[PDB]
């Protein structure tokens, strides 16, 4: 079968984990436990990174949510033309600066001493989260909930990785939209699933 | 029209050129001047792109797309030549797994660019540092164990990707060693260098 390089805590695992549950192609897929090499180190230890038969590995997450969205008959979680391609793909790319950020903070807050952590750097970072959150919020609510497809599964895995590392960064309260619509996406066996880690 | 916010610095900008020049499509896509780091931001970038990064591009009704892997694919559909990227087939997943390969590397690039010019020295983390050299080193040395003949075949969203990481190596981080053991990947950048599309966009 195919072989996905995996890690639990990955958001960007997740989010292939979560089209995977979605589109009913869970059992094509074995899970191969691989290693973090955060600091410092499949030759290129890409995770998630997808092996086809011919030994040959697709990633990153992008692409392999690509290639697995054409391996099913349900609708397609990815448009494959005209503007609405651009605008899920243009909302997944948001969640997925959202998860960068974020890393970014945990990186550095969790790995990095604490000597040499640089506040200016950090709140730059926290700003991008809180500017994508914002636009979510104003803009994009009606456009997650309508499909949970491409966009709604990048954003919904960049939330949930907001709790699991940065609990104290309180989103809720200034996204109350995206906060009802989180508990309620939270609930759906896809993403009860595959929940971090502790 | 459709607007690119842009500077000549940054390699993710550069594909989105390199793509627009090979394809025909340069006099359709003005420029805005954008410059930004985490630490200084382009607020009027940030209306548009709330991550604050580039390239972003703005659509003739306002609609902005981002990023770069979104603004090629958006991009690529636009003119009525060979795509630069498949739209079907084993050959879409290769190239595009191509591109991230090199978009990694770049990842990696900007994030050693940002330590080293705009942390603090003492604040540098070595081991981190380390770490990043060696993912450079690593997807190099597949590259040129096997991709060269890929690379070669088509200068399409792979081998776009590949040169602007090449190019943006040399550009922030010439003291860091590549092209040694890497002489078949040296050598195909020395001769797509010379492609008009690649003179065109080289960084300052
Ligand atoms: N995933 C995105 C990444 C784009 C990206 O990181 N762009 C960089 C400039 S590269 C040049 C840095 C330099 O000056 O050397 C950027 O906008 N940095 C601003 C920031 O991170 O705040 C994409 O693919 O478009």
């Amino acid at each position: 079968s195919l072989t996905l390089f995996h890690n639990p805590a990955s958001p960007y695992v997740r989010k292939v984990m979560v089209l995977l549950h979605e589109t009913g192609q869970l059992n094509r897929v074995a899970l191969q436990a691989s290693q973090l090499s955060p600091v410092a180190p499949n030759p290129l230890g890409k995770i998630p990174a997808l092996r086809l038969d011919n030994g040959q590995v697709l990633y990153d997450s992008r692409v392999i949510l690509d290639y697995l969205d054409q391996q099913h008959v349900g609708n397609p979680l990815i448009p494959r033309d005209g503007s609405a391609r651009w605008r899920r793909l243009t909302l997944a790319a948001l969640a997925d600066g959202i998860m960068d950020a974020s890393v970014l903070v945990r990186y550095e807050l969790a790995l990095r001493a604490p000597e040499k952590h640089w506040e200016q750097w950090l709140d730059g970072q926290r700003d991008k989260i809180r500017r994508a959150l914002a636009v979510l919020e104003a803009e994009a609510i009606a456009e997650l909930a309508s499909h949970f497809d491409i966009a709604a599964i990048s954003v919904a895995c960049a939330l949930g990785y907001l709790d699991f590392r940065h609990p104290d960064l309180e989103w809720r309260q200034d996204h109350p939209q995206l906060a009802a619509w989180y508990f309620e996406i939270s609930q759906r066996p896809s993403m009860l699933a595959t929940r971090p880690p502790v």
